[PDB]
């Protein structure tokens, strides 16, 4: 029992991600500079927005990141 | 129902922390270079070791970090 959304961000280090709560919107921004991988070189950037449900206080929204590279944003329901 | 230890690492960015599982030991290493804060300048380093309980498979150990600056290391019991 709680609001929760998950996002696969394994291509981004925690420092390349920012989570912000603006009004009743959760904003997740990810950006990394050109980086070498198995296939060549790559840079990535995304901006994701979630609507916070009415029964969830935006002030109580927190987040966590797993060693899996999964970002979780969650909050208690009121 | 699950093995879990928490560690307050709010003074360290995720990239300044490393979690390693060696045998049945969880190793958490934190280190940050000299950094300005409210009181002056500070560098910190710690090395913490936890014993993994017998009924916990070390291979299934994962971790996560909260926006609170709390590091959690956890694993299912077998």
């Amino acid at each position: 029992d709680r609001f929760s959304v998950n996002l696969d961000v394994k291509h981004f280090s925690p420092e390349e991600l920012k989570v912000k709560v603006l009004g009743d919107v959760i904003e997740v921004h990810g950006k990394h500079e050109e980086r070498q991988d198995e296939h060549g070189f790559i840079s990535r950037e995304f901006h994701r927005k979630y609507r916070i449900p009415a029964d969830v206080d935006p002030l109580t929204i927190t987040s966590s990141m797993s060693s899996d590279g999964v970002l979780t944003v969650n909050g208690p329901r009121k």
